[PDB]
């Protein structure tokens, strides 16, 4: 019953862990029992100094014996100078699938409880090292699948999003203290400037409208695009992948945990993470239909076009190295298509045009409303519009000139809604949900 | 052309890395350029001390700009007090699939070269911090898929295997200096005790024979068993897995990188890692044939038995909760089977008997010749027998009583063969092959 209050000492595995990959694996412990557990588990030879921000060498051993568990490194982060602001220790094990398990188990046995998803980064927020926008954005950092998705996440982490919103809430709180002091103290204050505070709302709701503009970029860099490739057999679907993948793959270096099929399908086009799925995919945001220009449009092309035409579509005209130049514009295709691209897959050319076509079909809303790499998410934008509505709800009731009693209801609503975002005023259901979608160890 | 000589400064990703899992990911740099690269890349606020074994907080930034790449922790390991004995730095990034890539790239740009498989742990050996048996066993540690496979690997790491072999090589070198001084200095030394040194060989070849006994345990804990489950549809194959898996799974806690299907199939029986494959599997060491005791043996049972009978086989008689007690011994099955087990899969009982049957079918050679958790591998055992052969080759030529000239050839061979194991005398082809089967970052 009810988190929001730090009571125990928590431990979890802090790194990805796969059976025969990766040199090292961490186990992180945080809480008032942290150093006590490192104390009773880590054997550090030849009197090394046990201070904060000090690396130690030794052996994690006794499970009630002295039976050595790993040759490990110990990290100490004491004081409020840690991730969670609590005392933090880290065991740096070899870690296949065995050592970390063994060490974690020894932690639970020494009075640590198993941390829940996001619980480390919650305790960070709970001790006022982070606000919600920051907490949220570190999940965005490790969740990023493109260089600019990270850039956007890093901006969130850095506080670039927490600073404006907390600034705006202060403003509403200030023009709330003005109205609330007049309503209570007889004279002792000259009357309100009825149209100066319609100009203050016009300032605030303007800034929060600039933020709500980024919302689209946010959804794209976070979720990315789900792209299906359809076509007939021997048209060049697999050939299309290779060409596109080689110049657009998200993984350019060999990466221990990840399997080649995710390295192959997870790529990036003009900043947007693009994920290639494997007539079936209505789960796709955009579909690439591939026909063979060497034989031109066929009946098999028509039918699978009939299945996918309701979804955003790009016709990929493959094997143009086989048609001669003068006859390219002569090639037949159903007239409703507005996005056609000629590619020579085996020759690895055309993917530059494919990119332009994919970016084009996306920038019909506003992908050219982008300013910098700061972008809010769904939940943040949800609370911002609701703060905007409630804010111009007051922007109406002061032109009607009701008494100060019927101004204060809606202003509070705006302050509370902005309080949701940074987290000075959040329901615990909202709070639990935020951290529940974090992975374990985070 | 030719490793075996440290020239550059190397960098690689030291942890497993999967797209949306694991709180942190390391990038390790080692060499004379290590600290210089941390210098020019890690922004550490408010003058923190830059000493060895010190944890630093800050921001990995400029790619020729100042553009922040991650909020990271820096680890410094200077002097010969490191993994590789060189100067070692570690960047501890957030790491999804983006941050570590970004940081590694910035390392290559600052004069680091990308480390090759095992190259860190080779440089450790190359600077005499480890012998080959130890180097080999750290790959065994992260490669282990059972608690005792780790225990065995840790023994190797600890030096429990390097100590005896280097001891034995010294002995051969000593009884080589005795013979070689007599052959060269006129008198100046009383003649050899011809049957004292047949007793010395009887001591050495005895100890190296005790080691060669473990070879079997070694192969089992390293490779483990590949077990296939065959049967007809609706017999209880999937039901068998669950029951067996729940009390024998190798992963008892939630582990970021690994997928449920590897958590499900990778289990352990009496110490041996057992991997469950998915009429087809001759790639299996042991097969479990499952029939349905409720309907008894069928014709479909017979045919798939005809496919798998040449492989070691255990008949799993499933659904015994449906046959009544007196009629169990009455159930018909082909007479050549010597290993039958009754299981009630849905009721989760029988897996204790299955274990006993699986251990039984394996301990026909010598799995009860085991003493402790020290066990040599294929390559080590290969060089040991060859040292043994060459050692009793001398154990013959001194009973024939040839001159001291025709003793020295074979003794050297034994010393050289034992020199292969710890690594004081290795071909570079052997050396390259050893580290080539390590994963990257290791
Ligand atoms: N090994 C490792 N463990 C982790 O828990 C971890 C990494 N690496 N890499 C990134 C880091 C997240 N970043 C942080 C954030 C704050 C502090 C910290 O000590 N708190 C102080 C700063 C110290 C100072 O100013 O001197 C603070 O008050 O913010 C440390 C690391 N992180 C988690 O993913
Ligand atoms: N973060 C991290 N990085 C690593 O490279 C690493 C881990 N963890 N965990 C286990 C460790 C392998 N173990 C070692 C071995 C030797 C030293 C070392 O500093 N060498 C000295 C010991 C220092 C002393 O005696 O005070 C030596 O001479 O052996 C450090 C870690 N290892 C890699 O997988
Ligand atoms: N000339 C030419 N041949 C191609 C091109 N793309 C694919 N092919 C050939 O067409 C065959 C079928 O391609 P494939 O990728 O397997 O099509 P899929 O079955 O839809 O995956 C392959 O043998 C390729 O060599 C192209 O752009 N030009
Ligand atoms: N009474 C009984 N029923 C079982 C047992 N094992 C499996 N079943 C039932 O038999 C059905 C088929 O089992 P299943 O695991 O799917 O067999 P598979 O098709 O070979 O994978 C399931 O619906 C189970 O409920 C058992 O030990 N006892
Ligand atoms: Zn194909
Ligand atoms: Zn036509
Ligand atoms: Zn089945
Ligand atoms: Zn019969």
């Amino acid at each position: 019953g009810s988190h929001m209050a730090i009571t125990g000492t928590i431990a979890a595995i802090a790194t990805a862990i796969v059976p025969q990959q990766g040199s090292v694996g961490i186990v992180r412990v945080s809480g008032s029992q942290a150093i006590a557990i490192a104390q009773t588990l880590f054997d550090a030879p030849g009197k090394q100094v046990w201070e904060s921000h000090r690396i130690l060498y030794g052996y994690i051993r006794h499970p009630q014996t002295r039976q050595i568990v790993d040759e490990a490194l110990l990290l100490l982060m004491k004081a409020p100078r840690s991730y969670t602001r609590e005392d933090v220790v880290e065991f740096h094990c070899h870690g296949g699938i065995i050592a970390v398990q063994q060490v974690l188990q020894l932690c639970l046995e020494s009075g640590a409880r198993l941390a829940q998803p996001g619980e480390f980064t919650l305790r960070a927020f709970l001790n006022g090292r982070l606000d919600l926008t920051q907490a949220e954005s570190i999940a965005d950092l490790v969740g990023a699948r493109s260089p600019q998705a990270a850039q956007t996440a890093l901006a969130g982490l850095q506080g670039k999003l927490a600073h404006p919103i907390r600034q705006l809430r202060a403003n509403c709180l200030d023009i709330l203290a003005e109205i609330e002091a007049r309503i209570d103290f007889e004279e002792d204050l000259p009357p309100l400037d009825d149209e100066a505070i319609i100009s203050d709302i016009e300032n605030i709701a303007a800034e929060i409208s600039q933020l709500l503009a980024t919302k689209d970029k946010g959804e794209l860099l976070r979720t990315g695009l789900k792209v299906a490739i359809v076509g007939r057999p021997n048209v060049g679907k697999s050939s299309l992948l290779n060409a596109w993948s080689q110049s657009d793959r998200a993984i350019v270096t060999d990466l221990p945990g990840t399997t080649r099929d995710v390295v192959e399908s997870q790529l990036v086009v003009g900043g947007i993470p693009v994920q290639v799925l494997d007539q079936a995919a209505n789960t796709a945001d955009l579909v690439l239909l591939t026909i063979d220009a060497a034989t031109g449009w066929t009946t098999g092309d028509q039918e699978i076009y009939e299945q996918v035409k309701h979804r955003p579509l790009i016709l990929v005209m493959n094997k143009i190295d086989l048609v001669e130049k003068q006859l390219i514009t002569s090639l037949e295709y159903p007239e409703n298509i507005t996005q056609i691209v000629h590619t020579a897959a085996a020759q690895k050319q055309g993917i530059d045009s494919l990119e332009t076509a994919i970016l084009e079909i996306v920038q019909t809303g506003k992908v050219q409303a982008a300013d910098m790499d700061l972008a809010i998410n769904q939940r943040q934008a949800a609370a911002l519009t609701q703060a905007k509505m409630s804010l111009e709800q007051v922007q109406a009731t002061i032109t009607q000139q009701l008494p100060l009693d019927f101004w204060t209801i809606d202003l509070r609503g705006a302050i509370q809604a902005l309080g949701e975002i940074t987290g000075e005023e959040v329901t615990e259901s909202v709070l639990d949900r935020i951290f529940s979608r974090f992975c374990i160890g985070k």
